[PDB]
């Protein structure tokens, strides 16, 4: 067979925040290689890492700061502030930077050094809290930092933001056209969920069959009741339901095991050559679940990819080694 | 003004190799006001680190590979290798994970441990030489390997493979229809050349008159004669004359100083929100005092941005933290004179 390279994009974009969405939408070819998924079943998976800044956050940070500055919300004078679990605060600093607004943010030392890496060199302003801290070290920070600093902040409030939702209406738009509306099942490892709900509402609204699954971690199962726990999957499971969430928009919640997104993570890498974050393999393996079941045979598949692995080289996501074949890798993480 | 973020591609793609390529070029603005360039002329930047591994040689691992596969050079049962520490390793890597090629990197055991890492990722061989030994270490492995073990591996020869040079025919292509033939001068910084030298033998047929601009390092201006030296504007600045280089194609040549790449590089995230890299912040200065060049009004200069600075974030690219305002700091970037 032959390949073929992507051709000219025909177009010259005025600033970096203009090459945001678009993402391309590939198969899966290495990581499906199993006897119980069908060669009719597609599975693509929604690379966001091709985004300016490497993360679906791109079309975030973009959109809540500039609805923000259209609507007076953010004027001159005032500066830009949030609180984050690490490519929110990073879109920030790139919408910040070409709409010459300061940022302010602060983290939990804890997600991945390299978010923290990113943030000084574009201008921010940071401040980072303890790990376990889950969001009270992430969001109530911000909070008491505006109180006393009056209307002079503008904050981002990722999780209660409509602006972050309805950025996703285009990630939604671009998986219809895309598959050309045979997308049948849509899955999305949630942080804000601003990428599920966003996504649901607007595919929904094209198609109601539609089935669209959250993903979270096993050790934090927050959306299917459970409670705040430790995790490792990074972006996502901030441990609480966030004020943008509507279950009504979900059909499924599936839970994945910190490990097994690891573990998915390396598979995909290593058969696909697709470098992927944590979140994303998390997201995967509970989409290859779904394409292993008997009713979603020669269905179509749309898994989103917040991030590459790269972002994460500091962390363990590939430290270990996996043993076997990869249908015996795969086997293990399928059952 | 209105701001419009990008449509749907409309596509479907057979595996991430389909994804290379098409990158964008993008207007730079902040970096541009300065008294002494003018606002007719265009200052823009194909941003390379759209590439499904964020780097220039995607192209260059895909075609290399692709070709090989093509011709015969590279069969079921051979290997591929190179010593490299660079992005093209992680090019290779990516381009035998999808072909199913097993990969072999050469490179000097104490530097750039994690792209190491990002390469053991995609499954790589990874072949540690000397520290102190360097490149030409690896380089030696690379070459007893081979041949220790005739007929086994097909070496990427990145420097002298004009399959490198031939896929920048794409990157020719991309400029000329984003453009729309307008595009008048090209800045690329120098590595293997084969950006530069591609994109000149494929332009040079649309139009005459596209100026053709090669950077390297001040340092080591090696290809403006000088002597080889020691620089920190990595991805350039090999050191020689790389064999698939063609003077011919080049018309001017720009020697950029390791901390002006660097201060560069801040000022253009800084004030453009594009974090390029090192390389990068080399070729936007050489292009932004093209711009300032008299003749040089009203035209289109189109600037080839390598790599993203976010790997180089355990460099010094950001470690320092210049003062003076944004016009103090472009100022001083252009005040060098003759
Ligand atoms: C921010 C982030 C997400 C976000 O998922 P949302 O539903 O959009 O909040 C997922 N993965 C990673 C790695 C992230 O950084
Ligand atoms: C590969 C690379 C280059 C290459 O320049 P060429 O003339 O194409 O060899 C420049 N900069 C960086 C950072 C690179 O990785």
């Amino acid at each position: 067979e032959q390949i073929s390279i992507s051709s000219p994009r025909k177009r010259i974009y005025h600033n970096i925040l203009e090459t945001i969405g678009g993402t391309p939408l590939v198969e899966l070819h290495g990581v499906t290689e199993h006897p119980r998924i069908k060669k009719g079943t597609r599975i693509l998976v929604k690379l966001e890492y091709f985004n300016p800044m490497s993360s679906v956050k791109d079309r975030v940070g973009f959109n809540i700061v500039y609805q923000a500055i259209k609507d007076g919300r953010l004027k001159p004078g005032m500066e830009i502030i949030e609180s984050t679990s690490g490519n929110t605060g990073i879109a920030l600093c790139q919408a910040g930077a070409v709409f010459g607004y300061r940022v302010n943010i602060a983290m939990p030392s804890t997600m991945s050094v390299e978010r923290q890496m990113i943030m000084k060199a574009f201008g921010a302003e940071l401040i980072l809290t303890e790990g376990k801290k889950g969001m009270p070290g992430a969001i109530e920070e911000v909070n008491k930092m505006i109180k006393e600093n009056p209307g002079k902040y503008f904050v981002a409030n990722q999780f209660g933001n409509p602006d972050n939702t309805a950025a996703h209406h285009y990630t939604a738009n671009e998986i219809w056209e895309d598959t050309d509306g045979e997308v049948d099942i849509v899955v999305s490892a949630v942080g804000t969920s601003g990428t599920v709900i966003g996504v649901a509402e607007k595919l929904k609204e094209k198609k109601k069959g539609i089935k669209i699954i959250a993903v979270e971690p096993e050790e934090s199962a927050v959306l299917e009741g459970k409670a705040k726990g430790p995790h490792g999957i990074q972006g996502i499971g901030a441990g609480f339901i966030p004020d943008i969430y509507k279950k009504e928009f979900v059909d499924e919640i599936i839970p994945i095991k910190t490990q097994d997104a690891w573990k998915m993570a390396r598979a995909v890498v290593k058969y696909d050559g697709i470098m992927c974050g944590m979140s994303s393999g998390a997201a995967i393996l509970a989409g290859l679940k779904e394409a292993e079941k008997p009713e979603n045979e020669g269905k179509t598949i749309v898994i989103i990819v917040p991030s590459c692995g790269e972002r994460y080289l500091s962390t363990d996501l590939y430290k270990i080694k996996d043993e076997g074949t990869k249908i015996q890798i795969l086997d293990s993480l399928l059952n």
